[PDB]
């Protein structure tokens, strides 16, 4: 019952979101996932997942903070962000300074990791799943619901992305299970996206095309980066979309490089 909310509890881009202010907690942003009739015995499944994921506490995650069950309502409640995505952020008319940009990638870093330590694969990590604060603190989102099997399916249901940052062994091959590494790859293209300013490949449409280019070895334009990266993030964005998933990294490793690189160099 700890994570149950309801319309009454409350006083009333993104998409179909609404804003609300909870009486003892400060601001709140809520999404309705579901509208329809009621499925009933798949209610218990949808609040002990509420509740596995409500265990996710880290500054740099996204915290659920409750959910609405009613007649034929179903919400999701989460921690307010104000600039939005990152991407959002990137395309700006002010440009986000390098310190900044070192930062974020660090904060993204942690909160993957705390994730991969609690046995998460995020599977659909984006710059539209990096969510920022006034002061430019991130935390890792997933507006798209990719680790919630039930949520998901409730809003996949009858009565009711993004391909360049997924990983070549995905591609094409729907049938293996994602691994660790898996969020490496999407990492690799953020920390491009984030230099560069924009989404890859020139933004195209997702082809047959263009997938089989990625999985014989095909990545972002390292060249259409036009402003200054540090070479340390150029080298860990090629690292982490190494085409072998062995050859990528984990996430502890790369914050023991980065978190003392982030320090003296960036900061
Ligand atoms: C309101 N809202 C959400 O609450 C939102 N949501 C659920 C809770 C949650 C979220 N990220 N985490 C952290 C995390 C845990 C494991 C793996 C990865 C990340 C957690 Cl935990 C999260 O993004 C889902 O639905 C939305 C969709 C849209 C759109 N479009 C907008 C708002 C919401």
């Amino acid at each position: 019952n700890v994570i149950k909310m309801k319309s009454s509890d409350f006083l009333e881009g993104f998409g179909k979101v609404s804003l609300a202010f909870h009486r003892t907690q400060g601001l709140m942003i809520m999404k309705t996932v579901y509208k329809g009739p009621n499925c009933i015995e798949h209610n218990e499944a949808l609040l002990e997942e509420a509740k596995m994921m409500n265990r996710l506490r880290h500054s740099r995650v996204v915290k659920l903070l409750g959910v609405i069950i009613e007649e034929g309502k179903y919400s999701l409640v989460m921690e307010y962000m104000e600039k939005g995505n990152l991407m959002h952020v990137l395309k700006a008319e002010m440009s986000t300074p390098l310190s900044v940009k070192g930062r974020i990638i660090l904060e993204i870093i942690e909160g993957m990791a705390y994730l991969h330590g609690k046995g998460v694969i995020h599977k659909d990590l984006k710059p539209e799943n990096i969510l920022v604060d006034n002061d430019f603190h991130i935390k890792i989102a997933d507006l798209g619901l990719a680790s919630f099997k039930m949520w998901s399916k409730l809003n996949n249901e009858e009565h009711n992305g993004t391909l360049y940052y997924m990983a070549p062994e995905h591609l094409n091959d729907v049938n293996a299970k994602p691994t660790e590494k898996s969020d490496v790859y999407s990492f690799a293209v953020v920390l491009w996206a984030i230099f560069a300013n924009k989404e890859p490949y020139e933004n195209a449409i997702a082809e047959q095309q263009l997938i089989m280019a990625i999985k014989s070895g095909n990545r972002p334009d390292v060249d259409d980066i036009t402003e200054y990266c540090p070479r340390e993030i150029i080298s860990l964005m090629k690292l982490c979309w190494e085409a072998n998933p062995e050859a990528r990294p984990t996430f502890p490793g790369i914050e023991e490089k980065f978190r003392p690189f982030y320090l003296s160099q960036l900061e």
